[PDB]
């Protein structure tokens, strides 16, 4: 559907909040996500894409207010209930669990070795106990293999 609402302000957002600039493998990381999810169960497939939806308006929402931090982010999720609280903290879940569950191709897709698809899911996991989430994780560690290859 227009779930691209979703992967437009979700990037915007993790970007920010990271400290990065926008960063394509990120995106194309993302996409391959939200991808995942949504074959991950094809006869709950529609329930899964407007799980999205409301998502994609939770975070449509986040950048309307002053948000500088993931407490900030938390908190404004909290004011939004626990519908979307749960909603935030499967889909960051579900994030790490895609690449677990496919290293070879998130390592296809990004043109990384299966090394660094291990560093992203490892980044991710520890974002999460960090309360700011699995996409900023892999957003800021996936700067540290570009670094490490590129330069
Ligand atoms: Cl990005």
């Amino acid at each position: 559907q227009a779930v691209e609402d979703f992967l437009r302000v979700h990037s915007e957002l993790v970007h920010r909040l990271a400290g990065d600039p926008p960063d394509e493998l990120f995106q194309r990381l993302d996409r391959f996500v939200t991808d995942a999810i949504i074959e991950g169960n094809p006869e709950r497939r529609d329930e899964i894409k407007a799980d999205l939806a409301r998502a994609a308006r939770v975070f449509g929402e986040a950048l309307e207010r002053d948000i500088t931090t993931p407490e900030d982010f938390n908190a404004f999720l909290r004011e939004l209930g626990p519908e979307a609280v749960e909603l935030v903290s499967t889909f960051t879940q579900q994030f790490v669990d895609v690449i677990r569950g496919d290293p070879q191709a998130v390592a296809e897709h990004l043109n990384i070795s299966l090394e660094d698809v291990a560093r992203l899911a490892e980044a991710g996991e520890a974002a999460i106990e960090r309360g700011e989430g699995a996409s900023l994780g892999v957003h800021r560690e996936l700067r540290r293999i570009e670094a490490r290859r590129n330069s």
